[PDB]
C-alpha cells in the first residue's frame, strides 16, 4: 500500500506547460484524500493540492480533451 506521497500539497498556484510529466493519484485505503503530481521541466517535482480550483484547473488544461486512457 502506498500512502500520499505529498504530506504537504502545492497551495501556491502555477502555470502547467512548465510542467515536463503530470501524472495524479487515485485515492483509496493507502490515501483517502485524492494527490497530484507534476515534474517541472526545470527538473523539479511538485504534488498539487486539489482542495484548489487552479489545482484542478491547471490539471484539465495540461489534460484536457479525451483520447484514450
Amino acid at each position: 500500500e502506498l500512502r500520499c506521497q505529498c504530506i504537504k500539497t502545492y497551495s501556491k498556484p502555477f502555470h502547467p506547460k512548465f510542467i515536463k510529466e503530470l501524472r495524479v493519484i487515485e485515492s483509496g485505503p493507502h490515501c483517502a484524500n485524492t494527490e497530484i503530481i507534476v515534474k517541472l521541466s526545470d527538473g523539479r517535482e511538485l504534488c498539487l493540492d486539489p482542495k484548489e480550483n487552479w489545482v484542478q484547473r491547471v490539471v484539465e488544461k495540461f489534460l484536457k480533451r479525451a483520447e484514450n486512457s
